């Protein structure tokens, strides 16, 4: 079901049991020693020759001329914190030093790996100053560039590259140093699947991975199976683990002969590698390996710092945006002038290329954006089914295929609403990121770069959880201040209605203000009181028809006003007693809403006594 | 008492009986005859030697001796009321031709003033090309100036002055034209007291007045009292009637020695005179008087035309104002725009030097005007009691002494309300009228009481003009108060509609804003300053329990909120002091204090020390919390 270790082609190389290769590389020996017994129950086949011993398989370390058992025994104790642990020990008829690495796999026993010791170290600082250059690295690029130059120096490898992984798992050759006379892969990219997950877990677990020679003949582990009725020993943590041929082939295809890959984990997750490649075999001494791990933890630390600092910039942004909306505007009344840069680009916190804002059926944009009709259709998508509070896609085209056409400038969009309205939000865009089965023999970096391109088809850079979080706090700041702003503006409008309104009420003349359909909204006293005081109660300009010399001249004039929107200027009589009482002047006018439908009408009278002059 | 003719001094000559002189000027003779029999019952004592006769008193007119009777008969048919009328005749021993003037006073019989015709009777290129210039005249200034040159030219007289009279009846030498060697009177002014009412009637009535020689000895009427009244003869309409020595002693003091004074009557009222003075005695023949009369009537017309037209422009100004205000800002904002400059002056319609708008409590001026506090002060003064459509004074101190100090700029004020609020007016000002002229008509060297007719004069009358007229502005005329009313009335009507529209607009700009706040999924209340609840969205109402004791005022809303009546201590600290907050809170319900909500209470500000209201915009679980 899952390919045996050195037995898989590309249709299944992802699932390779790379942890259960029953063999090792020949620059060290491997011993698996039993619990209590402390009796070699399983050993690499080069053990005797390599360690200059005779009988090994089935011999307690108590024997094995030397000093191994005594040099490892402190670490098998309640006292210590377990292992992995490295020892320095002597082994032989006459004796030789070795650097031992022992760790316990889940069942199996102790695995002890031995390599031949190297000369001393001194340097001496080298660590101190390099290490503070990591700390001072002004920026992710300045850092990496320096990590690469720095490792190139520390380990004389022909080339070193630091890769960065994206949320997708795809790699990018983020920096690179290489001696003259070689290709340069600086800038390359490669599919997430070029480094299978199981590998990656190991890259997290043990932070250094050495291939001394691409053509090594793997020395098989002996009594292959575990005799503690286990089976294929779990080499998850064996420094001397054989490598998958798939990768071995890759490396031959590149011309590379040796490898040293020290991983970078940042926030407990695997951020990328520092891959040192040599075009002649090569081997770094355990001590120099220790140094490397330190750099990887130092480098990482800065990487975490630099992230944090970015979060700093963003936090500040939203702050200065909130302050900017309250101040800059809303005191100059309304808040949109703050949204756009002029100086503080709302683009940076998402590292987007354009931004659009749709509010009260109006769009304004900054940067590379699609087209108002396009921006509308996206708006449609977001609205057609709830959810909310920040939404994204890095492949709009392939997420809703009718929209595809807008892939060159908005493969990726992030949209955060600013009110519970619908059709009201802030949305950011990114271009198609692409502006920057076979067999085991066909693999290469140019074959990997293309293919990366095949995947990543209609996609933008993905939205980093950092990005999305910025989208959340901005949209959330914006809405909060926009909602307080709308509540307050209601209150002011209330005060402005009341008032204005009173002024009409204070008029000695009769006025009636009505709405577009003709129903009375306001009727001051002056008017009310002239209706021979004593019922009925008018809801519509029609209802008033009777109080004026009966007249369907009022209806009809009112008709003109309601239907047709044209006002009038004439007189009306008004009924009461002897010689049909006093006549008032009237003058109704519409108040425009848009142009085709009105808002309402105001009919003020009045000049009781026939006097504009007249004529 | 009213001093019988030639016995007046400065104290009582405003009533001198000048229509009852008892005299005649020598240049003619006057005969009073009886009806229907025609006998000379009265005659100026020169009647005899003047007319070449032996006797006149007592004798009938047929016996006379010179076609006079014949020459009058066609004018006495009581069908054709010809009178007054001019006749031509011969009379006496050697026959001399006389120009007669007939007329019939209500009292004693029928007057016949004859004077000695002495002319060719000339052609008249003099009339028709004059009337041209007159119907032509563009402005009052042009008409008057020309009328002056024109008289100066027909009559040879040394000085023509057209005088205008203002509403007080004060005189202005509104235009003048004279001769090398003369003091210029041009801008001068004078009291109404200078030319007394009775004397104003004599001019309104009899339209030409002549004095041939100021020294001249009066001729008495014999018997003097009219034999059919026992009283005096109403000489009100006698071309030879003598002249108060008051006004004589004046001309005397000016160096003038003759006068010809044709009257300008507009719309049945004396608008001014055309005064023709001269510095040696003058005679002027009848036909030339006849020309002057015709000239006066032509001008009187023009003058009516001119006002008629000024008026029509006043009207148009107002019609443009209406629109200048309509477009004029309503379609670009407000309206006040139009009232203000806009190179169409709100000052001109009232020949005012300043204007002031006070509205909605703010005040804006233009033109010469008093301080802004002062204007509030005037507006206060205006607001003491109900006024009536337009209000005015031309004497602000004097009428309202509390405001004496405003005299300079606003000795005159006119104001028309533009709403029914009070405090809302449009008002125009005019200065103490002393500050016009600026001709040294009153340096500082008194004076006062007069006196002695030996003191009379221009200097002195110009000065007397200042003494009267002191806390005074040129009067508001009927056109001025005409203007005010219209302008105001229009300003008002546009203001009131405008006010009824923002009320509608302003309403929709609220439903809509409330609907939005409604729209929000978060609970939120907007309250007034005294804590009453105005808005409470369904996203709030729906977090309250079943029965829901409706609700008014925040305080009685801490019933929910796990008592924590520090909600109340918070609400009051917010209302009483105006202190919003940002704490937490915990709502109750099903079943035991499970729903905690964030609250943000914020004051909205009226005044800048008192507050319009509050927004308790809560509102959320704790899914916002808080770093990132
Ligand atoms: C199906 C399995 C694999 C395919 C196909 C493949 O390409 N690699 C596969 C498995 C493993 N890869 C391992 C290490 C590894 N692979 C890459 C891929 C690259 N592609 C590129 O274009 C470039 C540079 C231009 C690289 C480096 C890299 C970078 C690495 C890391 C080691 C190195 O950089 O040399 C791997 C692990 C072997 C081990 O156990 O050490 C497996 C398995
Ligand atoms: C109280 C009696 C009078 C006082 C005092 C007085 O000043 N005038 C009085 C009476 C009459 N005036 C008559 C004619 C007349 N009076 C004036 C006034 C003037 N004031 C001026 O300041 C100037 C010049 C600067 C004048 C002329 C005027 C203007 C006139 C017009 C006639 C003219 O200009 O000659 C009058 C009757 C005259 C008559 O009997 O025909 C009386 C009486």
């Amino acid at each position: 079901g899952s390919p045996a270790f050195g037995t898989a082609d590309l249709s299944n190389c992802e699932r390779e049991e790379i942890h259960l290769a029953g063999s090792i590389q020949p620059h060290g020996a491997l011993l698996v020693v039993s619990e209590p017994d402390h009796r070699i129950i399983q050993a690499s086949a080069n053990a005797a020759e390599f360690l200059n011993l005779g009988s090994v398989l089935g011999v307690p370390l108590a024997e094995i001329d030397g000093d191994l058992l005594i040099k490892i025994l402190p670490h098998l104790d309640p006292t210590a914190e377990g292992m992995p642990v490295a020892v320095r020990c002597r082994i032989g008829n006459p004796s030789t030093e070795y650097d031992g690495l022992m760790h316990r796999p889940p069942e199996g026993g102790l695995i002890i790996e031995l390599e031949r010791a190297g000369p001393p170290i001194d340097l001496s600082g080298t660590l101190a100053p390099a290490l503070e250059r990591i700390r001072t690295a002004g920026s992710l690029r300045a850092l990496c560039d320096d990590t690469a130059l720095l490792f190139q120096q520390c380990t004389g490898y022909d080339r070193v590259m630091v890769y960065r992984f994206d949320e997708q798992g795809h790699g990018e050759v983020f920096s690179e140093r290489h001696v003259p006379g070689l290709e340069s892969y600086f800038g390359n990219r490669y599919p997430s699947s070029d480094i299978p997950q199981m590998a990656r877990r190991l890259y997290e677990r043990q932070r250094v991975r050495v291939l001394v020679d691409v053509s090594y003949q793997p020395v098989p582990l002996e009594p292959r199976l575990s005799p503690l009725t286990g089976r294929d020993l779990d080499m998850s943590g064996c420094f001397l683990r054989s490598m998958s041929p798939i990768h071995l082939q890759y490396l031959k295809n590149m011309g590379v002969r040796a490898t040293l890959v020290v991983s970078l984990v940042v926030g407990g997750k695997l951020w990328g590698l520092v891959a040192c490649h040599h075009y002649l075999p090569r081997f770094i001494h355990f001590e120099l390996r220790a140094i490397c791990e330190l750099l990887a933890e130092a480098i990482a630390t800065r990487i975490t710092a630099l992230e944090s600092f970015a979060q700093s910039q963003s936090e500040l942004f939203v702050q200065r945006l909130e302050q900017r909306m309250i101040e800059a505007i809303t005191r100059e009344g309304d808040w949109r002038a703050a949204i756009f840069d002029t100086s503080q680009s709302i683009l940076q916190p998402l590292h987007a290329d354009g931004c659009a804002l749709v509010y009260e059926d109006q769009i304004r944009t900054i940067g590379d954006v699609p087209s108002t009709q396009d921006v509308r259709e996206i708006a449609g998508w977001l609205d057609r089914q709830p959810r909310a509070a920040v939404t994204s896609t890095a492949s709009l085209g392939l997420d809703v295929p009718e929209l595809a056409h807008l892939t060159r400038m908005a493969s990726g969009v992030v949209a955060a609403p600013i009110s519970d309205h619908r059709g009201e939000f802030l949305m950011w865009f990114r271009p198609e990121r692409v502006h920057t089965g076979d067999t085991p023999a066909d693999l290469s970096p140019r074959r990997s770069f293309a293919k990366w391109h095949q995947v990543v088809e209609g996609t933008s850079d993905p939205w980093t959880a950092a990005d999305l979080a910025a989208a959340r706090t901005i949209g959330q700041t914006v809405a909060d201040i926009v909602l307080q702003f709308r509540a307050v503006r209601t209150l002011i409008a209330r005060e402005q209605y009341e008032q204005f309104s009173s002024q009409v009420h204070a008029s000695m003349q009769p006025v009636l203000i009505t709405d577009a359909e003709g129903r009375i909204l306001l009727m001051n006293d002056s008017f009310r009181d002239m209706l021979p005081a004593g019922s009925p109660s008018a809801v519509h300009l029609d209802d008033l028809a009777g109080f004026f010399v009966e007249s369907n001249d009022f209806l009809r004039n009112v008709a003109e006003l309601i239907d047709h929107g044209r006002g009038w200027r004439g007189e009306v009589l008004l009924r009461g007693a002897g010689n049909r009482p006093l006549p008032l002047a009237v003058r109704a006018d519409p108040v425009t809403r848009t142009e085709d439908q009105s808002l309402g009408f105001v009919l003020i009278f009045s000049d009781a006594t026939d006097r504009r002059t007249a004529d």
